[PDB]
């Protein structure tokens, strides 16, 4: 049982300028995406899909947060391991969703910013919810990228983003791995968040000038780990450990990690006995927070442009295979 | 009746001038011959020479091409046959210049008196000149589609988004023909309607290029003009296709590739000819071994840099002389 | 002999410092070792260490490279051996800088005293300096060709179009040699004639880059100096080839491709070395297993980003030390 949602972005300047026509109709209430498929030859042809949620070009970042993350974030707190992926063609709002943007000329606080995506929102809520819940807790973040199956550490104290991590099988866990060299930062409070996210962005900006099409060919794994203490009446300590992975996948257009994931998601769906985690860096990193027993969701991002027809259809067929709902009448 | 093939060599462009280019191409209009100098610094004497139905050297103007090639063909179209002219050769050699032409800067001339105007505008002008006089009742429909990455686009459509796609089907009426579903055919009521249409055409293409990669040199351009003629009651229907191919130096090359294969099958006389394997060859099926009369303008550059492509375009053009058609 | 192999590491460039690059390369001139840190953030102790005939760190200047590598080689050329020095490495690591160098801006220095002059300019100076002294009668001729996409171009040709191609034939009076048909070999009567000749070759090369895709990173440069010494009463001939290979990371790459297969076969004493399968390996047949005496300058960047390509340059160069030539 994996959750699959779809988010159509609005038109960019390039599209308005080319007088783009839309071919995507999103029905929030019916949980349906509708695609106009016959160009000039057949005006009536439609292909329709159903998801667990459908957000239009209108959907505000917070609506996405509230609908997708909270119920998931709850499970993380109950001490489980969860992943949310953003998926789709380059240019369709994966990075906008997973992490959002800064409104120009410091105009709201980072946490007030209406353009902020899932990552910065999630961090804000983790403290909010746990500072006032009462118990003792710590919060650790990591951020790494995968490019041509090599691993980079965006939060590392090393000034050269190009120093590469390594990955080993975790002996204390048969579903886990150890990322040798991975920096994890203790986030002591709400007020430590931004500077961390800023240093991470600065490194990524550098990564992109060093390697070709770094932005679209790379996977971002942002990871939060929450540690939750409680003592018993006679002094013994019961730890809960929660783990959320926020994953900004490489662009889907037509990459070992990307195809491999697809097959892992299939193997989980139609329940074929061997699921091929080992095959890619990304599915090995992720394995531990996949399999069921832990909530997984997928935000599929599409474009509304006519130009992006095939790409959009392809995204949708991919999402549909991840979870197959029949259409209502 | 054999495809006629002509060769047109353009003059050097500024970039060639600036790089001090040597010509390696000699045209002899009167013997109808092109001779290419193939041996660089190594062998100053070796040449490859070819004979064609006509050869146009560097200093050939737009009007010369019109009078030698297009006039005789438009008269055949006016007598109710079908004809096709296509431009073949390397990027930058003047396929577009020959097929469409250019507007001289500063509006120095009227569109129909512009000496840079190419075959499509001259032809439209002459369909009108020639038929208003002769006195018959007639109409003229035009269409314009581009093939890019095996997808069909409609330059003249009223739709504002160039990317809306056409579809292609077998004609149940004509065993070699196709139906292009959704293709706007514009009725041209007269000469003074011509320009605006072409200009909307141009602007739509300009948008296509900003949307799609290497659109200009990777796409094929199919311009069609249907003439209905009335003259008890006797009607003739003439059709003329003006095609402007992808750059010959070249999914993405499928129509060019299939064109080549279709041509070889026709010249070697292989029993089965793969027209169906590309959108371009399905559209041209009647021009290539069917009953349309066909002419090819093979364009070439005179520069030494372009030697291998020049040879390639000449060999390819020369063998296409061997294809037999058979009008009405 | 064995092919001599030396390594040159360049300093950081502007982009590397902007990016805050760390070094992963430590050169030890005394031990003749190059040591690369391969563990990144994961593993601080892993290294890969290679011993060469000579190693030049980031602070090495053109003159140091010249005294240690070329002076000895030119001494041998003067006693009439054949010699080859070629530069191998990823794009941007300093092949051209080593073989040719650059001119300092604003005419601050005579070409003879330019601290940035590479091997080619300094050899030509030194050749006259040495022989003007001995008073033995001598002549010097030069030539400079480039290979791109398996085509040959002559940068010293009097022909104004750099794209007129050369061709290549077996040498009838040498089993391992070729003759380049059309190659301008220029007699250099005195040091005062050297600079204008380089200037012209450079300008012809500037034009070539504007005419062909990635011409500078995909082409091989072959500069050849021939020295005739009238001495007994005999002619002694010394040949020096200075070769600047295309980027290692790379018909477009046929010559690099065959260069690798030729090297592999020389290391595994394989029956038939495919010298004929590219223009380059045919030009270099003597220098690769033949009677010519060969040095390879492997060029590398110090930056962590370039780890994979640096190692591969080092593996590739290192193995070429096993190969042996038998000089004159
Ligand atoms: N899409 C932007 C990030 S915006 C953003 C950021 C941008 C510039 C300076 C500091 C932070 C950001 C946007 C809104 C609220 C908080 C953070 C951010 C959010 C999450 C993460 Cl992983 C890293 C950075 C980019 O990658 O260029
Ligand atoms: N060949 C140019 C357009 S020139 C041209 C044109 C250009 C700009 C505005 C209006 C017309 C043109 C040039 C000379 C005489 C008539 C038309 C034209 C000719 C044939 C056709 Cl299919 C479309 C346009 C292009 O590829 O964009
Ligand atoms: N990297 C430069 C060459 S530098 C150089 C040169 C540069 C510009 C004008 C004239 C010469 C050069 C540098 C220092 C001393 C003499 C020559 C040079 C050296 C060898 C040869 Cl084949 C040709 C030219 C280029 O090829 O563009
Ligand atoms: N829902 C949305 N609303 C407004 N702008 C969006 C939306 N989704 C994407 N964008 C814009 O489109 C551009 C590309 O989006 P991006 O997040 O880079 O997509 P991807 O990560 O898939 O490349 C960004 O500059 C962003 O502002
Ligand atoms: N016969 C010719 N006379 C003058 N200019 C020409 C001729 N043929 C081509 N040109 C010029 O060369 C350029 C390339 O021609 P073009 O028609 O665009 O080549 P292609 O369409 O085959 O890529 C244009 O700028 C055009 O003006
Ligand atoms: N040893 C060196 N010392 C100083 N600068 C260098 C050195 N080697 C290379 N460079 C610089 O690196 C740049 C690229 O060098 P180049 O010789 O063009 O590389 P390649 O020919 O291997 O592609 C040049 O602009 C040059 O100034
Ligand atoms: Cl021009
Ligand atoms: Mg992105
Ligand atoms: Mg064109
Ligand atoms: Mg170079």
């Amino acid at each position: 049982n994996i959750q699959v949602v779809v988010r159509c972005r609005p038109f960019n300047l390039a599209e308005r300028k080319a007088s783009a026509h839309s071919i995507v109709e999103c029905d929030p209430v019916r949980k349906e995406v509708s695609v106009r498929t016959g160009g000039l030859a057949d005006k009536s042809s439609r292909k329709t899909y159903t998801f667990d949620m459908v957000f239009g070009a209108s959907t505000k970042q917070i609506d996405v947060y509230r609908s997708v993350v909270c119920p998931i974030l709850d499970e993380v707190i109950m001490g489980y391991n969860c992943t949310i992926f953003a998926y789709g063609q380059t240019g369709t709002g994966k990075t906008f969703t997973m992490e959002g943007e800064r409104s120009p000329n410091e105009e709201y606080t980072w946490e007030e910013d209406p353009l902020a995506g899932i990552i910065p929102r999630t961090l804000h809520q983790i403290f909010e919810k746990l500072t006032d819940n009462g118990t003792e807790f710590s919060v650790k973040v990591s951020l790494l990228e995968i490019y041509n199956e090599e691993l980079f550490d965006l939060l590392n104290p090393s000034s050269d983003v190009s120093e590469r991590l390594q990955m080993f099988d975790d002996p204390r866990n048969k579903r886990g791995v150890i990322i040798k060299g991975l920096e994890e930062i203790t986030v002591h409070n709400k007020d430590e968040v931004y500077q961390i996210l800023e240093k991470g962005a600065a490194k990524r900006t550098t990564a992109a000038t060093l390697m070709n099409a770094y932005s679209s060919r790379s996977h971002s794994v942002f990871s939060v780990t929450i540690h939750m203490k409680e003592t018993t009446i006679d002094g013994e300590e019961l730890v809960k450990i929660g783990k959320l992975n926020l994953v900004d996948l490489a662009g889907s257009e037509n990459n070992q990690s990307l195809l491999t994931l697809g097959r892992v998601i299939t193997a989980l769906v139609e329940r074929t006995p061997h699921v091929p985690y080992r095959e890619s860096k990304l599915t090995r990193i992720l394995q531990d927070s996949l399999g069921g027993r832990t909530r997984t969701s997928i935000i599929a991002t599409i474009s509304p442009a006519s130009l992006n027809l095939e790409e959009t259809l392809s995204t949708l067929e991919y999402a549909h295979r991840a979870k197959n709902i029949l259409n209502k009448p």
